[PDB]
């Protein structure tokens, strides 16, 4: 028999009630304007799909990023372009500004808002308990946004996240493997980076939901407060979920195993062994301490978990205790 099907546990049907040309990107028309409005500047970075300039637009002389898209599937181009349509102007999300095709070569590239980068060696040493709650308390903002308009990130990390620190400001970016959730389909489970793989991907359960970024996003959560990056640091992929067993224990994974009647590659069959679920206190020290907390370790416990219907919510998780400061001074 094969697995046993799962749904969202909020936000399930956001997708059924809308008109279709919401979500079915596959036939969204795209109006591709001319690259030679902008002229880059600089080199911002590098992904594996993407290649991020600023650049300035020599009509209206502004400051803006240009992210050349790399050889992908039509499909995943107009996808990525209707989620952001989709999300413009919700909280923390990137603001897309134009759409535009190289004349010559014919490269398709999407142009955002500018935004600055926040020296990320500053915020290693700079990161106070108080400003990973501020932060994280953005990040939640922009996921519990995109989880009700019924899109999941699935690459949540923090390569991904934009922080103008002189600004608060917190950008959720990278777009291109987002998707939408429709109860009872399966989505590819080659998605998000290793170190943020929930075990849901690892297994090959293809029913996930928004609860994947939940589980990211705690991981995240734990390489920020341990002073420890990644915090599941795997030499491969099925190794990952054994680094990720030796800190949540066996007896849990093989209840998530037998409850979703998930069936499991025989090589897990003898890597993963017998594990007790360790403590989070094992993980912390003196250069950890001032940012670990009885409030962050029953947050971060609360996330990192198996079974993906027991993943705490991103409005679930914006109520927790850990985030009780930065609610009050937001007014
Ligand atoms: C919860 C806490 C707080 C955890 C945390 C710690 C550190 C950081 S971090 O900020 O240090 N992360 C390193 C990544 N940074 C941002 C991306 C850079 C490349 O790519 C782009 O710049 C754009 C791609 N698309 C764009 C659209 C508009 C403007 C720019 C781009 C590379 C440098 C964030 C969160």
């Amino acid at each position: 028999s094969g697995p046993v099907p799962s749904r969202a546990r909020v936000y399930t049907d956001v997708n059924t009630h809308r008109p279709r040309e919401y979500w079915d990107y596959e036939s969204h028309v795209v109006e591709w304007g001319n690259q030679d409005d902008y002229q880059l500047v600089r080199k911002l970075g590098r992904g594996k799909y993407s290649e991020v300039f600023e650049a300035i637009n020599i009509t209206n002389n502004e400051k803006v990023v240009v992210k050349i898209l790399k050889p992908v599937k039509k499909k995943k181009i107009k996808r990525e372009i209707k989620i952001l349509e989709n999300l413009r102007g919700g909280p923390n999300i990137i603001t897309l500004a134009d759409i535009v095709k190289d004349p010559v070569s014919r490269t398709p590239a999407l142009v955002f808002e500018h935004v600055n980068n926040t020296d990320f060696k500053q915020l290693y040493q700079t990161l106070t308990d108080y400003d990973i709650r501020f932060y994280m308390y953005e990040i939640l903002k922009a996921l519990d946004y995109c989880h009700s308009m019924g899109i999941m990130h699935r690459d949540v990390k923090p390569h991904n996240v934009m922080i103008d620190h002189e600004h608060r400001k917190l950008r959720l970016i990278d777009w291109g493997l987002a998707e939408f959730y429709h109860p009872g389909q399966e989505y590819n489970v080659r998605v998000a980076s290793r170190y943020f793989k929930g075990p849901e991907l690892l297994v090959d359960y293809q029913m996930y939901d928004y609860s994947l970024d939940m589980w990211s996003l705690g991981c995240m959560l734990a390489s920020m407060i341990f002073r420890k990056e990644p915090f599941f640091h795997g030499h491969d992929n099925y190794d990952q979920l054994v680094r990720i067993a030796k800190v949540l224990g066996t007896e849990d994974l093989y209840d998530y195993i037998d409850k979703y009647n998930i069936e499991l590659d025989p090589r897990f069959n003898d890597i993963l062994g017998r594990h007790s679920r360790k403590r989070w206190e094992r993980f912390v020290h003196s250069e950890n301490q001032h940012l670990v907390s009885p409030e962050a370790l029953d947050f971060l416990d609360k996330l990192l978990r198996y079974d993906h219907q027991s993943r705490l919510t991103a409005r679930e998780a914006m109520e927790h205790p850990y985030f009780y400061t930065v609610v009050k001074d937001q007014a």
